[PDB]
């Protein structure tokens, strides 16, 4: 890639809408070749996908929280408990981390019994788990994961 | 919103560019009602809207961390240190949170030297922070954000 | 439940004994009312119950304790665990909690003595505690857990 | 008191609305003798009122937290802070304990909002306080303190 | 005991070998009721015996320890582990306690080898310890047990 | 010393009323140089004093502590911290450390509001202190401090 | 540098006096060439120096001590921290940290007096310091910096 | 040894390829008896070796990290974990500590993916491991373990 398509990328990561006349105009090349410049993009992996960014809230998803978890040593423990951990609906996150925990996860539930139901109550059964603390978010003062470039 | 509205948003929630006429024949509605009903999604803001995901690693941001913040209390030191910390460039997630710490601070930075230079320096001189703790991340499992509607 | 249910709520939460005349005089209303409306709420179980507050004090009970307990992680362990600590003679308060431990506990008795053989010594032989902190009340501030209206 | 006295109280404390005529064929002792030993009971301080058991739940009080307090260090700073905690609406439990926090606040809430505003942002201001911990009660397995006698 | 008996216990419990004499010309009693006092005191069991204060130091006991230890829990956990560590050679001081951990022990050696063969090797064979994290003194500011009255 | 010094000593650490006969004859060497001996030792500094093991129990000390402290940092902080809390009427260790925490102290009390009293009121006014962490003694299994030769 | 370069500093990392004549033998190349290699490798920083690897048992340092750091924040903290730390007598190592602790501190003396004269009292007095946890090294199982090539 | 030895010492723990000329006229003794004393330090085991100090960061070693681990008790498991953590490729120090951790383990790798598959992936399969903690080194302020003496 180059200073080109940076500037293309700054601006699909926050409005991947915005019409390509538009987009050619901002940056200040011809259509075809931005055309050219995205498509290249998508087919190196860059632009994995397009995605619409939806409100959590709209959706009563209020019940917020980031667990950590301390695993119970083993061989490949971490890819074993990272990919249940990851498959437990509502778990958008899951980072095997350096520190006086083994995980991180980000999850969303609409309450307290739902996480209980769907969350706690899984975990507590996968053996690769010595214990979890969860953090409940109170608020979020912000969740841009998709700025990518500052 | 309905039933119909929910089945639209658990598509574009991971492809935004799935055509009209292949999202019209996947949930079997009117492709003119398919769009009102998204512009209706857009205007009363359950659709805030629509990024490119890019891969991170794409843009060499292999320095990945989740750092825990201790507060130095005062009246509203939430709002004050929250916002503070969102603003640093590189700081994607900024939660206020319920546990031993007051935040958990999300942030993506290409090397080492770069997240020293421009979010540790800049942290430790923020004067409602008592001190941080840091949690490099050493593999990212999952990181879909953009899934609301499992 | 209305208004008036609120105010009538309001007083029998701290004094139950207070006549229904002196009770229709303060809120308002005729004392046929006044009886149905605290029957039907004993009938929807809104009032659970009436007990008399007992100072525990009275009772020489000095060893007031809140204890922290560290689960043994399982399928279903908070029930299984929850329900065996409720069981202890001196408990009254077991709450299933989010953090680095997973139940609280509240437990009064009359001696360090009794307190070590009729908990710490049952407690210990729980297969699902991994282990337990226990914290000793030097001086409650506050225990006015009948106030359920503020 | 007496052996009979504690029988007496052990029925008031679940059941204070027990009829003297109910409670005297229970205990097995004269209605004057059983109303004399309550009145003095009550005269002497032994029973300090009674109290009508209202269900929280009925009421929405579905954000339960029991919040750690680590205090800034000064004289009789138990006394200040304990009574600075106390004063908070929802706050019905305030204990000063020995281990790594100072205090234990025992709290009900009708939201995370609400606890956000009468909660955490009087305890942030309040100078004695360090800092908290708030652990959130997923589930009450028993509270029932008004049970005295075992 | 009486006001008497006290005062003879605050002497002997500094100066065992005062004499009869002196003791009696400061306490101001007949020297035969002195006898007399601490005869009972003896076999009451109030004084329980006459020690030597050896100087550590110049027993070359540089090596001084307080060893926090986590125990495995179960079944009467405190009655075998504390006997085990008793019989410890250089562990004069065993304490079953309330907190994060279960029990405090106090030692004494020449050397770091001497207190990781005779200790450290002892305590980490022991079935009933999870983990020991022994905190080393730099510096004895006072250690006089032997004062029981102020 | 010598090797018979050593023998001394272990018979007065924990008897130091046996006679000088019973001595003699134990050891096995003349009452005259075990006297000169003895004597030697006291001049020496090795034998500091002879006390009275008076047991705390039957002075009704029974809320025994053991307090961690963690100092706020400054020049010379451990000697003016340090001879604070030696000063405090029922403390009689007073320790240095390394570790989490700065200082341990050793304490005895009648009951928990004396505790309250003369030491956490006391302890909380001192500039010295960040915050201290109490240790509550459930049961004493060994306090032999005056054995230093095992 | 290439491969020839590292299988040089390979040797040269564990004995630095192994004659030319031998290291040229061992890696097979012409010594006038090695000869030129190595003064490159010192000409570009790659080689900083050769020292003699003196065994500090020899020196009787058997103090050895691995200090955590908590700072004080504030702005570059960890520049005026850090380089007061390194400035101690018997500090070797001194680095900045992510984690709960800001630094770590490797030094190394005779004996606990000294430790606490050069070491302990000077670090308290340092204002960017918050507290220190020193963990005392009961045996050194490995310490071979001077390896950088496996 | 004597003062001239440490003088001798002195020099060659920081510049080890100083001619025997030069060192000569510094201290200020005759050439022959210089190599005699150095030999007899060698021979005497006081001077281990000569290493070359190589700067890791022209190995691109920028992976630095102080890791600390909890172990599984067991008998002599201090030499056997010690042993097992000392054999991975890339550690360089494993030391047995006193405190909350049992040893601490410094290394070094290029990457985050060496680091994983060369350091996390063999210790997580150490049976004697219970878990460690990792602190990522954002930046060397010191670390020059030649220098023994100041
Ligand atoms: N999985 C491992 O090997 C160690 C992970 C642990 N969280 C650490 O930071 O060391
Ligand atoms: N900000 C506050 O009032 C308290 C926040 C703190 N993290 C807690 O959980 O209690
Ligand atoms: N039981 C569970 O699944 C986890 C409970 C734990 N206390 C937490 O906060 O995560
Ligand atoms: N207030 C004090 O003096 C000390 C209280 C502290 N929580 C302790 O346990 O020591
Ligand atoms: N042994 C037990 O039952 C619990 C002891 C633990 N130290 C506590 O304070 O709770
Ligand atoms: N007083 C100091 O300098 C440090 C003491 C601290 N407890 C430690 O272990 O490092
Ligand atoms: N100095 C800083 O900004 C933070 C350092 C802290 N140790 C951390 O890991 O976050
Ligand atoms: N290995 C042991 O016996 C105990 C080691 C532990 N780290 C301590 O400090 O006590
Ligand atoms: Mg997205
Ligand atoms: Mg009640
Ligand atoms: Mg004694
Ligand atoms: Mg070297």
């Amino acid at each position: 890639m180059d200073e080109i398509d940076l500037r293309i990328l700054k601006i699909l990561q926050y409005n991947a809408k915005y019409s390509l006349d538009e987009i050619a105009r901002e940056i200040r090349i011809p259509k075809a070749t931005l055309s050219y410049r995205i498509k290249k993009l998508e087919k190196d992996g860059v632009i994995k996908g397009y995605y619409a960014y939806i409100n959590p809230a709209s959706l009563n998803l209020d019940y917020i929280v980031i667990t950590s978890v301390k695993a119970k040593y083993g061989k490949n423990y971490h890819v074993e408990l990272g990919n249940k951990l990851a498959q437990i609906p509502g778990v958008w996150g899951v980072y095997f981390v350096l520190g006086d925990n083994d995980f991180i996860v980000m999850a969303r539930y609409k309450t307290r019994e739902e996480f209980m139901e769907k969350f706690l109550e899984r975990v507590m059964s996968i053996p690769e788990v010595e214990r979890t603390s969860t953090q409940v978010v109170v608020k979020i003062i912000k969740e841009s994961p998709n700025i990518v470039i500052f």
